[PDB]
């Protein structure tokens, strides 16, 4: 039955060893601290709150291999010197970035705060702000001497803020190190948008509150939808022609699946796989799949039609067979 075939492809395909995910997680905290050491000592007027370790790795929803890191460096910013513009509210018209705009320069001029030196025409510029962190990360830190202290291979990516990491043999870790403003549940990062006019803008990370959405449903039925989660971002981890597909994308078909369907039983895994299919399927035909948080956003909005109909059409013809998807 499929029931059975997916959850022996979670058994034996999705699901990470728990050394292996351990092991990562130490390459990481290890990779933290030398920045955080570094910064408090060659940067120490820089606000910054306490860099922490992010991503699906800390929620329990990493598939296959521990592979991927987000490290978070939050920056300080004075409550009456700066505003954080959604930009579906700006002319551009932008949903899913932000304007980070420098506020009242008539009664706290230039240079009250450290961060104007990264601002721009008003805004702090996530490009300025992540050429700091560049110069830093990538220019200043002994990463070869580091690696071997820990006998790691550390080395930034040419993307100079994303470091690679080989913590064993052939084992590899990526780590982003985002500059980023924390916005509640939400968070602002220096990651440009795939178009180039949509620069000065920061990327608004929705993953915090997605997964706790997420995790929140699950809690209250002791449901499946983490499950199916994990399942699918396996198949698309393990599929080149699915390789274009997201996390964040993926959790958004589930979240509106559970708007529209209350029984995420164990038994039913099975029934919301293909259902979750079929969702995304719908999605890439209209070309969008919104936000089940922010409606506005379309999270297909950075995909290309070529790109939109490779998935699509390999989803479509897998439905005649859905085995072929769990590698066989």
């Amino acid at each position: 039955s499929l029931q059975e075939k997916l959850l022996s492809y979670y058994r034996n395909r999705a699901a990470i060893p728990a050394g292996e995910q351990a092991r990562a997680k130490q390459a990481a905290v290890d990779i933290c601290a030398e920045l955080a050491s570094f910064l408090r000592a060659k940067l120490p007027d820089m606000p910054l709150a306490a860099m922490y370790l992010s991503g699906s790795l800390y929620d329990d929803l990493q598939v296959v291999t521990a592979d991927h890191i987000q490290l978070i460096v939050p920056l300080v910013l004075e409550a009456a010197l700066w505003s954080c513009i959604p930009g579906e509210d700006t002319i551009m018209n932008v949903p899913g970035f932000f304007l980070v705009r420098r506020e009242n320069p008539e009664y706290f001029p230039r240079g009250s705060s450290y961060w104007d030196r990264c601002v721009v025409g008003g805004y702090l510029s996530p490009k300025t702000v992540a050429d700091t962190f560049e110069k830093v990360v990538a220019g200043s830190i002994n990463w070869p001497a580091i690696g071997s202290l820990l006998d790691y291979v550390i080395r930034p990516a040419p993307e100079a803020l994303t470091l690679e990491v080989q913590y064993e043999k052939d084992k590899h870790l990526v780590i982003d190190f985002l500059p980023s403003v924390t916005l509640g549940d939400t968070v602002l990062v220096a990651r440009p948008h795939r178009l180039a006019q949509y620069d000065n803008l920061w990327r608004l990370s929705l993953r915090p509150a997605e997964t706790a959405r997420l995790r929140a449903l699950d809690q209250a039925d002791s449901g499946c939808r983490s499950l199916c989660l994990k399942i699918l971002k396996a198949i698309c981890k393990s599929t080149p022609a699915l390789g274009h597909l997201t996390a964040s994308q993926l959790t958004n078909v589930i979240l509106h699946l559970a708007q529209e369907e209350a029984d995420w039983s164990p038994d039913m895994l099975a029934d919301r796989f293909l259902q979750a299919l079929r969702g995304l399927i719908s999605y890439l035909e209209a070309g969008v799949l919104p936000s089940a948080l922010n409606p506005k956003v379309n999270l297909f909005a950075e995909l290309t039609p070529q790109e939109i109909d490779e998935l699509g059409y390999t989803l479509y013809c897998s439905l005649s067979e859905p085995e072929v998807l769990l590698q066989t």
